[PDB]
């Protein structure tokens, strides 16, 4: 086991997961190893490779869940269910396609984290994921 | 299955791959058939596949440290090729690279430069004759 | 898997397919998870892996025979997806077909044609209603 | 077994595959019952699928071996791992690259049949061809 944390997250929502996330973790004290997969590895797609076992070699997993991560980055997992769900913004549970199961299942079972709407809240949302990843 | 090995190197340490070890090891008798990184792969493909293709069809891969390196071409190594589990793979280290400085998200390079199991060139010219001996005892293990 | 069956089927047959059967099996009660061919396939992906990303996200899959299927549809199974030994698959059988007029090259939809292993649709306006139940019986099961 | 032979050949060289070879052999008598690749199979690209498993389907594999027959078909084969060679045109040993060994091997193995340079020899080219597909 070498990070604490898997961090799967879409291209798009890069900029809340390699800069508010990794600051509120990377920046922490002590600090949490972290292995953020867009930034980290080869921006060329893949699987079998990295992914497992450089999730097996980790903590444990976020999937920063949020429309543009189903568009793009979903659609490989569904073709770790320990894991930590994270939504970024609001999903419609329906308008997820119905071949895209195993993320409503691990949806609506809500072992996951919302991302506040309310800048006041922030502060305890990272505490509440802090927790989660150590735990 | 092609090769007796992959050199990756970075074009920083370039000379040194290309006009002293490959000396060294395809001109020695009998000789050796070296697949090179950035001097040698086929167009098309893109180079991630080429690497792998490589890493496939040879031997073993020998890898070039180099603070350089470390820092422009290891990730892929340490990453998206872990599923190949390299870590028989051989490793230079030409120049000296303080382990501190190793990034942190690279563990398994960080084993390496702690057990101390890689081949370093020596400064002492009257030493490589003996690097040479390991460098290939070690691609022909 | 996310659907309960996978069906496989000619544009020429759509209405009995989109309609009769969709009706007979997404408003049963409890309903059908169903995956139509041509309507339920997404853009983005190739054709082939749209199918093996259906084939293999359902419990079955119900390929609709017809004489346009065969010609149209056929050859699919008979080779590219000829590893997946698809022949628990139910096979319906919406209309009549000489077995003489199957290409020689579709060896296992021979095989189909001998052992008659399928579900034939009925002309009777009254063996009809126990077709479907055979139909959800075949896919439940 | 269902095909009595598996025809592997570059899409350059169908022009000889799905003519010559067919109007010499599909449409012999008795007509021999053949699965070219690139006419058969969807124009997609695979390998575990089909391949072995058609090629287990024959009672032989023909490689209609050409310059372009490596720059896209032989590619495959080199890196996975009865076959009837037919050196469409003569290819220098030279100009396989060392990246191709397993090739070259089978290749200074002469277990091939040559195409005729000379229009005389070509009726006699089936014949070895269609003998050493049904034995």
């Amino acid at each position: 086991i070498c990070y604490d944390a898997f961090v799967s997250y879409s291209e798009r929502d890069a900029y809340w997961v390699e800069n508010l996330m990794v600051q509120e973790l990377e920046n922490f004290n002590p600090p949490f190893k972290l292995c953020l997969h867009k930034r980290d590895f080869i921006p060329g797609k893949w699987i079998i490779d990295n992914i497992i076992d450089s999730i097996e070699k980790s903590h444990k997993t976020v999937f920063v869940l949020s429309e543009n991560f189903v568009k793009s980055e979903w659609s490989k997992y569904e073709l770790l269910f320990a894991a930590i769900l994270i939504l970024l913004e609001p999903i419609e549970k329906k308008a997820i396609p119905q071949r895209f199961c195993k993320l409503r299942k691990i949806m609506n079972t809500k072992t996951y984290l919302e991302w506040p709407m309310d800048e006041a809240q922030r502060e305890g949302f990272w505490v509440n994921l802090r927790a989660a990843i150590k735990s």
